[PDB]
């Protein structure tokens, strides 16, 4: 189809205690005995949404949605204690064993494409196919484009607000100036910065401006989102190799995949989708023209709904 499936209820939900201070939220909607699928939300620190359920066929898919760690209803709110790429990879497996799935489709866009890759490349037997979107491999060039010099040139008026709170010395490294504030003993300080990191993204993640970019300002979300995002970026996704994710594709090349990406996606450039495709020829790349970063862009949504329907009713 072109649009989302109609709204529906999760058939199950709960909290999985990780054992190191974390209790992660997880839903279960679709079909009990259907094709097992997992949704991997993006923007490190963003959270799942009821809309993420309407993205898969109700009668054919059993989708597992889960809040990441310190975000969403996942308990330890804004907790950056034991919250890295590799810890999250462990949570996907727990949820798998728990869910009782031996292998499933990994649906994840933006940061979720990152985690999808990082998970697929360490558990190649647990993914049947992958549907990636707005590819994000976490290379230094990519963090620099959205948080230092690049996206800035397209939203000069929006980036001045993000810079307003930084001293000139502090302006030569936005990511770090923001890690100070975000990890301030003072929380009013860390909320002022959190609201400025969040809104920047919510405002450049769509081609045309939408009113729903306001949600990124909301204190709680903005506190978790900003500090979790800046956390992972500060550690470079916790990968030791700028290109560990590209330079590790052979391990999953054998896995059916579809790659959707907006030509004008300002959060993660097309260059990432192309680079990954240039390395994974068996994957079907779809550079949707006239669109931005958000999954819900009409052109990106289409290809996503098409990939999903195909990967299930093959």
């Amino acid at each position: 189809l072109r649009g989302l499936y109609p709204p529906l209820a999760a058939y199950d939900s709960g909290w999985l205690d990780t054992g190191d201070g974390h209790r992660i939220y997880w839903e279960l909607s679709g079909n009990p005995n259907g094709k097992p699928a997992v949704f991997i939300h993006g923007g490190p620190g963003g959270g799942i949404s009821p809309h993420h359920r309407q993205l898969f066929d109700p009668e054919r898919y059993k989708v597992l949605l889960f809040d990441q760690r310190g975000c969403g209803r996942s308990r330890p709110h804004a907790s950056l204690d034991n919250n890295t790429t590799w810890h999250l990879v462990a949570d996907i497996e727990r949820l798998r064993e728990m869910a009782g799935v031996e292998q499933w489709l990994v649906f994840g866009g933006s940061w979720g494409s990152t985690l999808a890759l990082a998970y697929a490349q360490t558990h190649p037997e647990r993914v049947s196919e992958m549907v990636l979107r707005g590819i994000f491999t976490l290379r230094k060039q990519r963090l620099h484009w959205y948080y230092q010099d690049g996206a800035s040139r397209f939203f000069p008026e929006k980036w001045e607000r993000v810079l307003s709170i930084l001293s000139d010395d502090e302006r030569k490294d936005v990511i770090a100036a923001y890690r100070q504030r975000l990890t301030s003993a003072d929380p009013q300080v860390q909320l002022e910065a959190a609201k400025l990191w969040s809104v920047w993204e919510g405002e450049t993640v769509t081609l045309l401006p939408s009113r729903e970019s306001a949600s990124f300002g909301e204190d709680d979300f903005a506190l978790a989102f900003a500090r979790i995002e800046n956390h992972y970026f500060t550690h470079l996704g916790f990968l030791e190799s700028d290109d560990q994710l590209l330079r590790n594709v052979p391990l999953i090349r054998h896995i059916p995949a579809v790659i959707v990406h907006g030509r004008y996606d300002m959060a993660c450039q097309v260059q990432n989708a192309w680079d990954l495709a240039k390395a994974w020829p068996e994957a079907e790349l779809h550079i949707v023209e006239g669109a931005g970063h958000s999954y819900d862009e009409p052109g990106i949504l289409h290809q996503l709904m098409i990939a999903t329907d195909r990967f299930a009713g093959k």
